[PDB]
């Protein structure tokens, strides 16, 4: 069992063309290069047969034209081991023993020489002899780990845990670089994992109290917010402290809480950090939040949300100041086997494509585990970067502890099965080397079980309750009554002020210097837009001392041209961000953070998410391009948005800015999908708005900020509506009314005992439905405007009703076709909620398998028939 | 305006310590892996300044302790550039000619040595001077991308088209692909493609009629399905036959529809290629059908569905011969910068994940994008891997047509206004070298815009038919009545006798024998499961003659351990498939092909997806782990499966075998959405059954 390719007989050759010299060096950089390709990282002596084996003739002596006889020369290596001349010997023994042994290293594709060099000294310098003490303590972090999956499977034989048996060494890994941020002095650390090995790391990493864990496989589950539904034990989160075992230091670990799809997690917890470290505010030399996110090798591999929210990594919004990857590589899924899960040749290559460096360590060689966890948290304080362990290990018992994998895989379980542990062979090793006493061996697995089988009995003794009905979580929030969101006119002129208010040297671009003209002027003349509206929300909120972030696609100038949040001189490209400058100079600390996203919303999205999540005082809108294209982060919006409320009790305010409106530009560019968000909506989840005025969504806006109402808010914002001049509110719709408003009834009734129609719509088609009305003088019929969506505000609309008694019938009328839209929602629920109003009849699009025709002149013919049926 | 680092004054160095020698071949090494970072591949003079840039003092000889006074010295080089021994100002000469110049190189990444070797051969070899005929050619491919992008301009100036101006170099490539593949004797080339510059590769590579293109403008749209919804114009695919222009060859050309979601064609258009490939039946030594696959810097960077289909290329289910990936690298989203856009150096750096070689060649240079073209597609035949083509370019409007660029990137849009296009640069270079004479300049842009006017006019000519209301699709498809799906009790004996067929040396495993034995007694005495049902089906549709083909998570054995469609030896590891068995030796060349899927529910029903429409005659069905699991492919499920016929005529006949049931296992173990599934069901655009017997869920 000898790793390495023997020395082969061959005849000395001639010290001829290509000088020996060269060749020992091209050896030294083919050993630094590909030395891990024949590293010994498996703890399996287990090849996938249908694997492809990469070629590593380039770490042979014979493809550099060397042979034996070359072995006791001395060459030149040019400060190689810090030596100037060295043997052919020596030299292989100094590559094989950094590059061939427990740690493979990928890191000659760093670019940069200073990182490059810095972690090849490191590598070259090997990993440093551990104290009796240190030995001691890994020992005991190998033990609770297994120890305690022995305890669940002993205790609790059917139950699903997915058991970390296999890959144990991942907690003395974990807690390795937990205990180096500690010492570097940082703040937190914030773990996002998945299933594997979940309550191991809870109880081992985390510090959940094993009662709480124990209580879980009873029955008992802990509740999160009061009547919700809950969701499985390895889905939740937890908080506690590490303290240094071998220090002062203490940092705070902190586990989100993730579905059960996988690598979900990921955008979710960058964002948390990012919003942590924000709060702390230390600057470019802080980032003392540090990202811990774990993955499955064939998830890694296989989904893409991996790579995309690597990708923000640098991004200025964005960047965490890197973040640590743990790929726990016990190769297999489910049964898939690597050959079938990827194509790549390590489930870590997507580092290469970011230029980050990769260990992969055996998992059965507990130091080097723990060295590595080591150096990778140095690497990240030290450059900024993210880095990737790929921790090889297998998979002890089946994907699942109710699954035979034998039928599928029963070569490789042939290996698996009958395999020492890695705790008993460390144990081995340090009892061997005399590092380790037999009495102490046996107490340090004595006192953990004892600790286990203690609280195990108290939990026993504790009467197990029934199981109960779940109620829900409608009443749970309270509800923001008597809350005023109208602002001072000397607020409002502020506001205004600030567009005018540029630095010295600055000028607009001469396309955007009307619009910051007119900002300047509406606060007193009228005319506020729907971008201007929508600007002074988060503006006068900033101004009060909150942190308001709006990120998304193409945000700071806006998709339509309509916001210029952030204003750049031609000439000097100089940026100029007129609210932020207002904000800082009001002394509350207030900050308006724009920022233009990548192109990803499952990424982008996840990450506003995530933020709301990590600072709840935060004020958080993710706006997406078009509504259409947010079914690309639909695991977002299941998942997180909609129900991570009433599944582990943790609350958003995120916002979403979703464009929406019918205005013939094809099925990809007309709808966010409002049917879909309004069937999640369930027990007042979240809420969803479609305003018609700058003002209404002004006052939205601030009603959210200023509650206790810690739920998300979808907005579908307009296109064609931003610059319509009949929407533009005055200054007074700013100052001098104080609420929003759910329902706006008929502003032009001359007599409401004459109308004997009513018309529900909402959005911008209550513009065009106006217009008709006044061009053919009718005066039988009122326009009424549904503001919110969801919660129904179904007083409003029966206050609204009632106020024409002569009213024959009413009509729903909408643009969406008729299976899409509020219809359906609406269809379904209003009916009960107002007993006494007469039958809705539709008025809208016909049903579609699609969005909307791709035909423009099409989409003007419809619009005109819609309206003349509305009109009889 | 030199691109290069002047020279530095320095003294002499002694050849002390490492050899001089040693030092050479090191710069050697040095060219060939990171000499792409300092090649002049980008035709503007613009850097990013929000981008980390690179150190690249690698490729400074200083940095390996050699001064200008080795210039004239001679070194032993092995073999490097075909000869024993080099002065160093050659070696330099060489290295800088191959690797510095419009193409960059990124193969040492690759592991294989002999694939290294035939990259390093031929990128070392340089690029072959193209004949006259091969130069005028080119400027026709520049010409007419340049021409039909400025009548479209003309014609119709406040309509969106996408325009591929700062890119026109991608028609070229794209015919050079083409072109080496028809002289390479394979069958097709299946192209999917984003907006960017879809109606100038219909026209100009795929070969759309000029008139139909010209009548989307004037709102006169071609229907797919009778009463179909439609799409527009720049989501639409056709079918052309390229002929070559130097050769006898010949090869079919199609392009695939796709929404306005990027990237979600890319496993849609590997399924279509793998099932054209299994139709042609060549074997291993085969692969005849080519995907072509575009893509934009941005999305290519920021999707993850990208990775996630290159992920599947070497999979035993899913490999197709290899990718040829072009990645259109304007250097711009729609306002995002690269830099707020990825955190790789290169947008095309996934493919140092997959192992794969990548291009960089300058959009400036159309004999070099043209040689780029050929090399890949040489190199996907040899090697049958994926290979990444970055054309380096830029994007000389908005995002679209109606949109100012300016307001965010004042600076990038200083130097790309007022530039002279590729056609104007390479037609003046041309005239230089006197390849070309002026009055073959002239006809080749007054013969092409005759052409273009006169279509123009014959379209203009035609009425203007008004806007009508769309019916629907519900009736465009007639039910089967009167078909009766029973079998016969000899052909349902014969499949039960299947499973009692096994190999000479094959044994069950233990606990998968009683299940065997099962099947063969349940076909007489009754019991018929579930599994075995829906074997029964898979199996009797196998014997006609039709390929049968499952794919999905853990499908072989099944999620639930029921199926069980391939047996394995515990012994020996030897794989038994009863059905396909019996199929082969029906006489009717039926397959029942299992597959087990990558992780992947995006990739995984995609693939499926593309399968059923490669192949209208295989029955294709996709089996998620749990139903849960299938909003993963929210974008397959609502672009593609749900509104693919209403939209652009493409039927399938996909089949979604979601695992459904409330029996206590948790939020995402328990429901497959069938609400989410009946509210895109309209005007009977598929089935949805939740069958409560075995024998009904055959029927
Ligand atoms: C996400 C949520 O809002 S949780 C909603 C809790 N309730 C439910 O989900 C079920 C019961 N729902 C209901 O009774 C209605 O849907 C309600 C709550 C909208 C009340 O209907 P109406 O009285 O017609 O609506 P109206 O717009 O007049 O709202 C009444 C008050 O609630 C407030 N309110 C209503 N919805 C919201 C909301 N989403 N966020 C904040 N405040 C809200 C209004 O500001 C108003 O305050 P006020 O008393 O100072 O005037
Ligand atoms: C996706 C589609 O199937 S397109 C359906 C076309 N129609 C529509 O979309 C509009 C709605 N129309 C209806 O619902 C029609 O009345 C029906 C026929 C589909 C409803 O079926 P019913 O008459 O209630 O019941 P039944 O299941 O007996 O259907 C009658 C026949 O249609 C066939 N059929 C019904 N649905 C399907 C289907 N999805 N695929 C194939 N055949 C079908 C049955 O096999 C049966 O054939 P038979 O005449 O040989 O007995
Ligand atoms: C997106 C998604 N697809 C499928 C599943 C089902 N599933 C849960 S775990 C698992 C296996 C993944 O294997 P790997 O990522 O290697 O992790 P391991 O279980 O080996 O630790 C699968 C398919 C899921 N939860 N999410
Ligand atoms: C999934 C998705 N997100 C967002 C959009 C909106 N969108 C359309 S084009 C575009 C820019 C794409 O940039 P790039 O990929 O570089 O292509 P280019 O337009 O520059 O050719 C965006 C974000 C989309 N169509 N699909
Ligand atoms: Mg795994
Ligand atoms: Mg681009």
């Amino acid at each position: 069992n000898v790793p390495y390719t023997p020395m082969r007989w061959a005849q000395d050759v001639p010290n001829t063309g290509v000088d020996k010299n060269t060749r020992v060096m091209q050896l030294i950089e083919a050993y630094r290069s590909r030395g891990h390709l024949i590293a010994d990282t498996n703890p399996l002596s287990w090849v996938q047969p249908g694997m492809p084996v990469p070629d590593h003739r380039d770490l042979d002596i014979e493809t550099h034209n060397l042979t034996i006889w070359d072995l006791d020369r001395t060459f030149n290596v040019g400060g190689f081991g810090g030596k100037e001349t060295m043997t052919l010997r020596e030299v292989l023994s100094r590559l094989r023993a950094a590059y061939t042994l427990k740690v493979g290293s990928e890191y000659t594709h760093i670019l940069d020489r200073d990182e490059r060099t810095w972690l090849q000294d490191r590598l070259e310098a090997g990993m440093p002899k551990p104290t009796q003490a240190e030995q001691k303590y890994i020992l005991q972090k190998l033990n609770a780990a297994e120890a305690f999956e022995n305890f669940l499977q002993t205790k609790y034989v059917g139950q699903k845990r997915f058991s970390l048996e296999g890959a144990e060494a991942l907690i003395p890994l974990m807690d390795s670089a937990i205990d180096t941020a500690a010492g570097q002095g940082l703040d937190e650390v914030v773990i996002g994992m998945p299933h594997r090995g979940r309550l191991n790391v809870l109880f081992n990493i985390v510090g959940k109290p094993l009662a709480s864990i124990f209580n879980e496989f009873e029955g008992q589950m802990e509740q999160g917010q009061i009547g919700g539904s809950g969701d499985v034990k390895y889905h939740l989160g937890s908080e506690g402290q590490h303290l240094q075992m071998f220090g002062d230091g203490e940092i705070k670990v902190s586990l989100t809480a993730n579905p059960s799809h996988l690598e979900a997690v990921n955008p979710v917890m960058e964002g948390i950090v990012r919003a942590k470290q924000d709060y702390l505010d230390k600057g470019v030399d802080g980032k003392t939040v540090v990202p811990l996110l774990l993955h499955g090798d064939a998830a890694f591999a296989g989904l893409g949300i991996v790579p995309e929210t690597i990708n923000l990594a640098k991004l200025r919004g964005y960047d965490v100041g890197g973040t640590i990857h743990i790929v726990v590589n016990n190769q297999i899924g489910f049964t898939t086997t690597p050959d079938s899960s990827r194509s790549m040749h390590y489930a870590t290559d997507y580092a290469k494509a970011f230029g980050c460096p990769v260990f992969h360590v055996n998992g059965d060689d507990p130091e080097a585990v723990v060295w590595v966890g080591q150096l990778a948290t140095e690497y990240r304080r030290r450059f900024g970067k993210d880095v990737f362990i790929d921790l090889v290990c297998y998979r002890l018992r089946g994907h699942n502890e109710a699954d035979d994998p034998s039928m599928t895989q029963p070569k490789m379980y042939e290996l698996i099965t009958g395999r020492e542990t890695v705790r008993a062979q460390y144990t081995e090793d340090l009892l061997g080397r005399g590092d380790l006493s037999n009495e102490d061996a046996e107490a340090v697995v004595r006192d953990f079980h004892d600790q286990m089988e203690s609280v195990f009995n108290e939990v026993k003794e504790g009467g197990k309750k029934q199981a109960e009905a779940q109620t829900g979580i409608t009443g749970s929030q309270k509800l923001p009554h008597g809350l005023e969101t109208n602002i001072s006119r000397e607020e409002l002129l502020e506001l205004g002020q600030a567009f005018a208010n540029t630095p010295e040297g600055f000028n607009y671009h001469p396309r955007v210097a009307p619009v910051a003209k007119k900002r300047v002027s509406s606060v007193t003349e009228g005319g506020i837009d729907w971008a201007w509206g929508e600007l002074l929300a988060f503006g006068s909120l900033a101004n009060s001392g909150r942190l308001v972030r709006l990120a998304g696609e193409d945000s700071r100038r806006g998709t339509f041209t309509q916001r210029h949040a952030v204003a750049i001189d031609p000439a000097t490209a100089e940026e100029f961000n007129p609210l932020h400058e207002l904000a800082q100079s009001k002394g509350n600390n207030g900050k308006f953070l724009v920022y233009n996203s990548a192109l990803t919303e499952y990424a982008g999205m996840g990450f506003e998410y995530g933020y709301s999540v990590g600072n709840e005082d935060s004020i958080v809108a993710w706006e997406a391009q078009f509504g259409d294209f947010a079914n690309g982060a639909q695991t977002i919006i299941d998942e997180y948005v909609s129900s991570g409320e009433a599944k582990w009790g943790q609350t958003s305010k995120l916002i979403l800015l979703l464009p929406h409106g019918y205005e013939g530009q094809g099925p990809d560019h007309s709808s966010a999908r409002i049917e879909r968000f309004l069937q999640l909506c369930a027990e007042g989840s979240m809420t969803v708005a479609q305003p018609s005025t700058p003002a209404n969504h002004f006052h939205l806006l601030r009603r959210h900020a200023l509650s206790d109402l810690k739920r998300p808010l979808v907005i579908f914002t307009p296109k064609s509506m931003l610059r319509n001049k009949a929407a533009a509110s005055a200054p007074e719709d700013f100052t001098e009314v104080t609420k929003f408003q759910s329902v706006i009834n008929d502003p032009n009734v001359a007599d409401a005992a004459k109308v004997k129609k009513v018309m529900l719509v909402s959005g911008k088609l209550y513009y065009e439905l106006a217009k008709r009305k006044e061009k053919d003088g009718r005066d039988d019929i009122a326009i009424v405007r549904i503001e919110m969506l969801h919660p129904i505000p179904f007083n409003r609309i029966s206050e609204a009703l009632a106020g024409y008694p002569n009213a024959e019938e009413v009509l729903f009328v909408q643009d969406e076709p008729a299976n899409q839209g509020p219809w359906p929602f609406y269809q379904e629920h209003l009916p009960e909620l107002i007993p006494n109003m007469p039958k809705m009849r539709r008025v809208s699009r016909r049903a579609q398998s699609s969005t909307a025709t791709g035909v423009a002149k099409v989409h003007q013919l419809e619009e005109k028939q819609l309206i003349d049926e509305a009109f009889e």
